[PDB]
């Protein structure tokens, strides 16, 4: 079982209850964790290994 | 094969490939994709069957 590191909970895969994420250096968090996240910083940096993947987050 | 239906790419979760999001409702997306999109609308709210996830979509 893997726990994100923004709001220390467990992600869950199964479908029932909040939507994950994977990022592509491997970390997992909660959709909302790490998508207000980027939010705060404007790029996907990874909070845990602070890699930053060169995506397209756009804010509209 | 998993499509999104955002950019119409293929959603390869195990990969050092794009980062990648499963919403609760079971449908997957391209974190940036769906990233972007909820950020329109400050909502999470699938495209795909309409459904909204209560969660905390801040942006800060
Ligand atoms: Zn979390
Ligand atoms: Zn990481
Ligand atoms: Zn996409
Ligand atoms: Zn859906």
């Amino acid at each position: 079982d893997v726990s994100c590191s923004i709001c220390l909970d467990a992600v869950v895969a199964a479908g029932g209850e909040r939507s994950t994420a994977r990022l592509q250096c491997g970390h997992e968090f909660h959709l909302d964790c790490i998508g207000s996240a980027f939010n705060a910083k404007g790029v996907m940096q990874c909070p845990n290994c602070r890699k930053i993947e060169k995506g397209n987050w756009l804010y509209a």
